[PDB]
Formats: C-alpha cells, structure tokens, sequence
C-alpha cells in the first residue's frame, strides 16, 4: 500500500553504487568473454540482435529506461532508430555515459561488445562504424526514476511517446517487491505510444547483488511473473526467452539463477 | 637483392597496413578485398590439407587468417632476419609486437561463423609451427636440411615474387623454385601488386617488376598450375599515396596439375 518507505531504501542504497565495480562485475570476463558462445553476454547480444533483424522493431524514438553506466543494449537497436534516449537515476551513472559520448580515453571499453554485435549482425560492419553511429544517435541523457508516475518528471526532453522502449536488469533491481515491480513497469509503459515495442531484459530469482561496497537488494521474479506483469501493463508478449545461469559465470557478485529476456509489444 | 638489406619492417607496416590502405571499414579498400579474397576461397573447402607454407611472409600475419582453420602445421617464411623476428614479436605476444587485432577482427566477421577475434588470433599463433629463413630465387628456396614438413599441401605468397625479381623470367623462375615446394594437386593462393615498378620500405627503395594480369596467368600455365581463379583490384586514388605506383593487385588461386 504505502510505496515510499521501499522506494526511500532503494534510493538510499544506490547512493553506494559504484558504477566501475559493477562494470568489473558483470561485464568483464568471466561474464564478459564474448568467445564463449554459451555464455551470458553472447545470449544477452543474441536476443537483441535477432529481435531487430526481424525489422518488426523500428521508429524514430526510442528510450533506454535505466541504462546505468553501460550501452551495450543498443548495439543493435542503434541502426533502427535516429533518436536515442539514455537514462538513469544516477549522475554518477550518467558521466560514465558522458565519458563515452566524448570518445575519452578513461571510459569504459565497449569495443569488444560493439564487435561481437557486428558479428552477429552479419552485415560487415566495422565496430568502429556502430560506435560512431550510437554515439551521432545517443539524442540525451536524463534522470529518471522509474517509481515516479512521469519517470522522466513533467515536460521531459524526451519526445513522447516514444516508438521502442529498451530496459535492461532495471525494473527489478529497484522494486522492493513484486507489486513495486508492476507500478514500475507501469509507469514506463506511460512513455511506449500503443503498438510500440518494449525490450525487457533482467535477472531472474535474484535478491542481491553487488556494486563496489554497496550490496543492494533485488525483487526475486520468476519468468511467469514476469509474463504476468507485462499482460497486466497492456502488452502482448511477442518473445520470453530463458538463459540458466552457468555454475562457472555464478561468481559471488549476486544470487541470480538465470536471465530472462522479453520482447513485447503494447496493445493499441 | 641487396636492397632487402635497408628494409625496414615498421616503416613496410605502416606504408601498407595502416590507414589509409589498412582501414577495414572501408568495404572498397585493397585491406578488406584482399581479406575477401583470401576468406571466399578458403570457405569453398576445396583448399585443405594438414600443411601449409607461406612464402615471403614478411612481418605480416593477415594472410593466414582465413587458412589457419585448415591447415594444422603451419610454415612461416622470409628473406630477411628482421622480418622473422617481427613475426616471432606477434607469434610470442612479445612486447611492441604490430597489433594485427583490426584484421583478426574483419575476417571473423567475413568468414561469418560467429568467431571472436582472439579465438582465430589463438588459433593461428598455435599452428604456425616455425618461422623459416628462404630464398626464392635459389632452386630449394628452403635450403637442404629444412624442418618444414615436405611437400607441402599447400601454398601462400603474397607480394613477394614480383618483389623480388628484377624481371619477367626471374620471377617466372622464381614461381617454379617455389612450385617444387608443393604437392602435385596441392593449392597455390598468390597475391601481388599489378604493374608495379618500385615501393618503399623507410630508408628501403625497392624494384618491382611491374606484371599484368595476363602475365600472372600465363606464368602459373607455364609453372604447370591450373588457375582456379584470378581477380583483380584496380587501385582507387584515395589508395594511390606516395609509397609507390602500383596499379592494381591481383589473386590468383592456383592448382598443381
Ligand atoms: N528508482 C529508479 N528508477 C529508474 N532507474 C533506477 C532507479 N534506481 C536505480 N536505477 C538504475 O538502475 C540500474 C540497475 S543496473 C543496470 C545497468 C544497465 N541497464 C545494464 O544493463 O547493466 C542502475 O544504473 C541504477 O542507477
Ligand atoms: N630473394 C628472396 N626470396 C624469398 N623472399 C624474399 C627475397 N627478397 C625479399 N623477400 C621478402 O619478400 C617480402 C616482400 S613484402 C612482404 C609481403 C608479405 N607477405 C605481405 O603480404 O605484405 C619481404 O618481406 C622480403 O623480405
Ligand atoms: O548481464 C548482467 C547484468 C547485470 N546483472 C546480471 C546478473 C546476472 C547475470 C547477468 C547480469
Ligand atoms: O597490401 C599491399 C601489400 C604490399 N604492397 C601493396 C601495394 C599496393 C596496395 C596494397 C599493397
């Protein structure tokens, strides 16, 4: 019922996320060794890659909904869409991003994920060439808070609706519960027009994990529940696709059984 | 001849496998052509066997890219001591080795079997078995007493026969010096510069005889190959830069018969 004191411990958690140790975290190796075909990040790339191959997933806008400090997830949306939105509660979060944008020496490396997704693609893109292009197509970058009715706040830059929404590992790694969950993907369908497609990636069975000294708590879902949530929020599920966590990528930084990928699309 | 003594790997590098000539995005460019050549062959499976050398290998490695997934003992090559200890550099992953990883990179994504770049660099580096002095123009360009498994299944040169011979006749020498080399049936992939006469290497200024097409054709006929297939490049402007003249490159998959 009372949604604050939950969303008041998430908020304060994340005051100790450290973005470089979650970075070290979940996409260096082991989780980061792209010549692994079976492993984490591969199926991650896979499932986008594939979904926009369809050429069912285009527009002019789309918005990353709680990008934190990583761009790997519009690899492949990239070429499909002119106007990118980025986003994340964090400034800490949205430097990293800045680093990038500016092509700066310090930030972190992206060249080996941008590669693979050229691979996959199989389309003879050079990497340096989908790097450019998200970088020309990146729009902003904006706080947002996903517990928030208007999650971009009132008058946003973002041009809404937007045609394609993209979140990874987002939703369920600041919903305190299921129920805050449901709210949260709620409020972000607000900012998907009808008929829109939404790219849902995240982790499942998870109730940890780390990011530097913070250790922050995370709503376990199943992928039923997670299929339930989306047809609660107006949407047919158009793709649910499971990854079972390997015991050698299981590396203590969190408690995550397995990774659940969802292509959706809002009924109109 | 003698002028292979002022050659200098780096500055060869940097002529030729550095942008412009080196830049992989570019789908038009001699780099990626010369890697779509190398890779559309190889991917037919009618060129394989256990061993493989490569002639005048210099201190590049791109060449062997697409091959090193056929072929399990690998024979790298060249005239000059410097060369070889560049090669030794990348195959050692010695420090201030030349980063070869952009072209690693291009024919993984031409080959299109999902591979990553350091999957086929590893891969490479563990079937180049030994790097071998060689002379071409000498009628056992490997010498006597070679530890290169003999003869051949197979054979890769590029740029260096018509880099190496003053004239015509050399250089269809040459071919045959190289040919014993090889197995009758075995596979010949050679790729070179079309009517070149000379390029640079630093303090380096080397001759080139300067061959056409149907030249290259007729001397792998007279050297007893059927040719497979023979493409030619023609070298855009952008590429044309002050390095030397060449005007086109050719590729020519060859079969001793
Ligand atoms: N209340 C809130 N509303 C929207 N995003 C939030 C939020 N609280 C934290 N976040 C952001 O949610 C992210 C979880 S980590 C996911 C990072 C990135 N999307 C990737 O795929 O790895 C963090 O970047 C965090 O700052
Ligand atoms: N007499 C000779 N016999 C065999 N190779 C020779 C030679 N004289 C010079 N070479 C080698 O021929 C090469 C020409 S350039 C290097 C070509 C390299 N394979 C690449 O594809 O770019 C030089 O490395 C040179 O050292
Ligand atoms: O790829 C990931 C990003 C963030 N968290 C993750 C947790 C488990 C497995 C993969 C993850
Ligand atoms: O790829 C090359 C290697 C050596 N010489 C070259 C001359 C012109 C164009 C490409 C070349």
């Amino acid at each position: 019922p009372d949604s604050a004191p939950g969303q008041a411990a998430v908020a304060s958690a994340y005051q100790r996320f450290e973005p470089r140790a979650y970075l070290r975290n979940n996409y260096a190796p082991p989780r980061g060794d792209l010549c692994n075909p079976n492993g984490v990040g591969p199926w991650k790339l896979r499932c986008l890659a594939q979904t926009f191959a369809t050429g069912e997933v285009s527009g002019r806008t789309l918005i990353d909904i709680g990008s934190g400090p990583t761009v790997y997830q519009l690899l492949s949306a990239c070429s499909h869409f002119e106007d990118i939105t980025m986003t994340d509660f964090l400034e800490v979060n949205r430097q990293e991003l800045g680093r990038w944008l500016q092509e700066e020496p310090g930030a972190f490396n992206w060249s080996m994920y941008s590669q693979h997704a050229c691979l996959i693609e199989g389309k003879g893109e050079c990497w340096q060439d989908k790097e450019r292009q998200l970088r020309a197509r990146v729009k902003r970058v904006l706080p947002i808070d996903v517990h928030q009715p208007q999650p971009l706040g009132a008058g946003s830059p973002a041009p809404l609706p937007a045609d394609a929404l993209v979140s990874a590992f987002c939703l369920e790694a600041v919903s305190p519960d299921l129920a805050s969950f449901q709210r949260a993907l709620d409020h972000i369908t607000t900012l998907l027009r009808p008929g829109g497609h939404l790219l849902l990636i995240g982790a499942l069975e998870e109730s940890w994990y780390l990011a530097g000294e913070a250790r922050l708590t995370v709503v376990p879902v199943s992928e039923e529940e997670v299929r339930e949530a989306l047809v609660r929020s107006g949407y047919k599920v158009r793709d649910l696709r499971t990854y079972i966590m390997p015991a050698h990528l299981q590396t203590g930084v969190d408690d995550v059984k397995g990774v659940f990928f969802a292509w959706a699309q809002k009924v109109g």
